[PDB]
């Protein structure tokens, strides 16, 4: 091969390349223009090693702790119907809303896979809201807290645009420490020194830096908890409680297997009290710690304080709702809510006991932050410069990749080099006309007519020493142009003073009495069965000047008939009173009619059509020719089309 | 291939070559020296590890200290309308001035994306000077503070000529960290001592002097809450650009560019290049027509050029190859549409008629024939009015002015040209005039487009077809060629037409 034909086939398919090229362009635009962008914050730790510090910081031990912290347990979705809706609200401008929840429970439906329950809050106003879990509508109201259907929820300081929508999912504990685990990082960045730099992702630019703040503090404190553990009479106190709760966990026990020896409600409340158990004794240990190294005035006791007080309020209302219900089940849940109270202590106090003793055998004296946690104001993903490039160059590569495919795929005729390689005489090459009425009488002044002249010039001088003056237009394949050629050759030959006749022996599909205006009755099959005379069958083209001979009736056997002599007689009859006569042909892969007529055919010539047929079908049908005893003078290209590949 | 070709490729775009290669070398002369030169300052510090100490240095801490010592947070940019005004301000000599600023507060408009206020301020002398936020204009003077509009300003010594601008711009503090950190590097350079190399790259020689002793003084200040070797110095010399290697670059890359494109236009080419392509195949070029430099006979307003003598050169060819012909009739006709059939054969029939014999000179080109526009014509009467029978054949014939041969035009356009020239009286004018003429010269159209001259072409002695130079291709005569042959009409015959003088051959 050679530059020259993929250049040329390059120009060719330009279209479709540029098409391709365009539409792959147009999605990766699309993609990173609507992607949501992922900031990125980073913190500077100095470590008075690293690689023990390095696996203990990504423990769930701290990430727990830091979740506990800031409640990341309550994911909390601004909602848009479609996967492109937040990417155009934040295109044109619009300013996200948020709401701070500061404490959630829903009534834990667990079932087999959905691990995670979670509501639809709809924005009404400013101060109130709608809630539905799975179509249960309810109103509440920021600021007092709401307990109802098994659902505790309070809400604070809603900032959005009223008739927005929010998914609030309660997500167990584990999987948001995965979450959390999954975009945070730690390095060394020296091997040696004590720099460790930490690198948490995400799409909020605020949250993230209070994540990696939260993260920072919690490493910090419970390293430095060893210098105020030592001397601290907190390892005496948990070494004398912890056996006191276990005998109480132990008679719980014991109490419950004598009583032992299931109300949807009953068991709901339950679960209600536990979780605000737990809530009130993990925050009652914050709270002491929180004294012990911070002030009471800092925001953070503030909250803590505030958060004990709504879930007094909130026990309040379940020892009400409890009080409200029948004894007999109320014995079981008292019996059921000691168990489970003291089994919950139980595990607080083995993990107060743990964290004491990592505190003690804390073997660093005192880790330092260098740099507090800052965000990057600009997102690290999606980089929009390498999708768009990406993009574009997959393009290319899919639009060259099929222009090649379809280049080695191409089979038909290109150049009657291809024709006249085997040793057929290509005659013309008519190209295709962008103009039921010939083209050679409406428009005469056009390009395939210039060619058709072209063609009978040709004829004049290929059409001389024949041993008669009929000639048979034939083809290959149908649709292939011998009725187009043959009627407008029949035409550019009248014009010029030489009476012309022309049969159309298609008697299957021919319709040449469609394009010139007809007397349907008395066709050629008509003639041939013996039922008219060779009078009756010859009419005249309005804007011709040509007589012609149509088809008529389609017959049943028209190979059979075409071999009755009076066929013959008629050709014979009219080659004595006419210059030329035209016979049109079925093609000759198909049936055999052209081959049964070119006995009396002085000259034949088979139509090829540009990019349907092939070299080895123009072959076949030559030889098959050859088979039944007429010689053809040659191949005439149609349909022919400009391409830069030549 | 082989090197003489390449080398005569070369010469022969040698004007392109230096086009695209000087271009390319003034871009890159223009970017060298329109570049803001970029100074480099380093110190050296002593440590008494240096791992720990290169990421300490480094630390939003330190850097954040000596922005707030420096009052890095207050960016202040002399405004040059374009995006070369700086450069040629400073190739002019222009003194660039400064402005000290230390207190600037904007009211912190904080929008989605322009976090960072600015505001303009025009000289209008030593003292005073004008502020502009959003259009807002208001006047200040250096010295007394200005506080209005949520906007807190103080100015002291500015240096500048009137009338210049300064655009103002409150950067966010970690903004100016990074910045900072940018340009900012630290290494040990001895792997194991106690020696640190700080350097620092910017624009100003003495700020950039200033902020890495700055850097240096905090960092040993907070250490010893490590010695100065050597205190922070800026090499006068630019770092960046590099112009001697910009330039190398640009010629370089202009070269290759160069290179590039006349390889593809070689490759390109498909045109004809000599007469032993149309030879190779089997065509007798009877001879090649050089372009003439020079609405008349180029034969008879300069007889002396070059092209006229090849013409001559072609009627000494034709003389003898005209000979045993059949008849005395000549049909110069071409491939392609102007090509030279009218130039070649109007030409030719003057130089035949200035040797004493007759010529008749027919225009059978009925489609877009000029021959009466370039003779000097009576349009009445042409071709086109005889073939038709309106007319006789003595009404047509006419003479040349400055020529010495008749002639015949096509006349008024017909709508059927090709189905005129069938009529027998073309035949019997052809017989007629061959009686009274030594030489009938026939132009006709190409063939590739119409079929007229296939149709004369039965009743021509001789045939030969024009073939441009770079135009057409040697696919496209042989194809005519080989159209001539089907329709019964030998041709004798090619004739190179255009041809210019080529290093490449
Ligand atoms: N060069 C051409 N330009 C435009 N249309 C053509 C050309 N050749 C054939 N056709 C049109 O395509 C159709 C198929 O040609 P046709 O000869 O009538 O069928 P068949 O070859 O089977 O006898 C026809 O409608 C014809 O008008
Ligand atoms: N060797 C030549 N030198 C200068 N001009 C030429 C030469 N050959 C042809 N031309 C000019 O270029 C134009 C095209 O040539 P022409 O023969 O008149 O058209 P066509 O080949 O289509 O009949 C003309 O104006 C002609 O004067
Ligand atoms: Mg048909
Ligand atoms: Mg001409």
């Amino acid at each position: 091969i050679d530059l020259g034909r993929v250049i040329g086939e390059l120009i060719d398919h330009r279209k479709l390349i540029i098409s391709i090229t365009s539409v792959f362009t147009l999605f990766a635009i699309l993609y990173a223009l609507l992607a949501t962008p992922i900031y990125e914050t980073d913190a500077l730790i100095q470590i008075e090693q690293s690689a023990p510090e390095t696996a203990l910081l990504q423990s769930r031990m701290i990430l727990g702790k830091t979740i506990d912290d800031l409640n990341l347990q309550i994911q909390i979705e601004q909602k848009y119907f479609p996967v492109i809706g937040r990417g155009l609200a934040r295109l044109m401008g619009e300013k996200p809303g948020n709401i701070d929840i500061t404490r959630l429970y829903l009534p834990d439906s667990d079932d087999i896979s959905n691990n995670t329950p979670s509501i639809i809050l709809t924005v009404k106003d400013k101060e109130n809201y709608s809630i539905n879990s799975d179509g249960i509508q309810l109103n509440g109201v920021v600021g007092t807290l709401l307990n109802e259907k098994g659902i505790s929820l309070l809400v604070n300081e809603i900032d959005a645009k009223p008739g927005d929508q929010f998914v609030i999912t309660q997500l167990p504990r584990l999987k948001a420490i995965s979450d959390l685990l999954k975009s945070f990082s730690v390095a060394d960045l020296g091997k040696d020194t004590g720099m460790l730099t930490l690198t948490l992702t995400g799409d909020n630019p605020k949250r993230i830096s209070h994540i990696l703040d939260s993260i920072s503090q919690n490493y910090l404190a419970q390293n430095i908890a060893r210098q105020a553990a030592q001397d601290a009479k907190s390892l005496e106190f948990l070494n004398q409680q912890l056996p006191k709760v276990r005998a109480e966990l132990d008679s719980a026990e014991d109490k419950l297997n004598a009583y032992r020896k299931l109300n949807m409600e009953a068991k709901s409340v339950l679960d209600q009290i536990v979780n605000v158990d737990n809530q009130l004794n993990e925050l009652t240990f914050r709270e002491a710690e929180v004294s012990q190294l911070y002030t009471k005035e800092h925001p953070t006791y503030k909250a803590l304080m505030e958060k004990r007080q709504t879930l007094q309020e909130e026990k309040s209302k379940l020892n009400k709702r409890v009080s409200s219900m029948p004894s007999t089940q109320q014995e079981v849940l008292r019996l059921s809510r000691d168990v489970e109270s003291g089994r919950a202590v139980y595990l607080q106090l083995l993990n107060r006991q743990q964290e004491l003793n990592i505190a003690k055998s804390s073997a660093i004296g005192n880790v330092r932050i260098i740099d507090n946690a800052v965000t990057d104001p600009n997102p690290v993903r999606p980089k929009k410069t390498i999708i768009i490039v990406i993009g574009v160059v997959l393009g290319l590569i899919v639009s060259v990749v099929l222009v090649l495919f379809q280049v080695f795929l191409r089979r038909g005729i290109e150049s009657p080099e291809q024709l006249e390689e085997i040793g057929i005489n290509v005659y013309a090459s008519i190209p295709i006309s962008e103009w039921d009425t010939l083209l050679a009488v409406g428009n005469p002044a056009d390009l395939a007519v210039e060619a058709i002249r072209g063609l009978r010039t040709s004829l004049h001088f290929a059409m001389m020493e024949a041993k008669n003056n009929v000639l048979m237009i034939s083809g290959a394949s149908p649709s292939a142009g011998m009725t187009f050629i043959s009627s407008n050759l029949a035409a550019t030959i009248a014009i010029t003073g030489k009476k012309v006749l022309f049969i159309d022996a298609d008697l299957r599909k021919g319709y040449a009495h469609k394009m010139f205006g007809h007397k349907n009755d008395k066709g050629l099959s008509e003639f041939l069965s013996g039922q008219a005379a060779a009078e009756m069958i010859i009419d005249k083209v309005e804007g011709g000047g040509f007589d012609y001979i149509g088809r008529g009736q389609i017959p049943p056997n028209p190979a059979e008939l075409l071999m009755h002599p009076r066929f013959e007689q008629l050709l014979n009859w009219a080659s004595q009173n006419y210059d030329l006569i035209i016979i049109d042909t079925p093609p000759i892969l198909a049936v055999t009619d052209a081959a049964i007529i070119g006995r009396y055919a002085g000259t034949c010539l088979l139509v090829a059509r540009f990019e349907k047929n092939t070299v080895k079908e123009i072959d076949v049908s030559m030889k098959r020719f050859e088979q039944s005893g007429v010689v053809v003078k040659g191949c005439i290209l149609n349909g022919v089309v400009k391409k830069a590949s030549s």
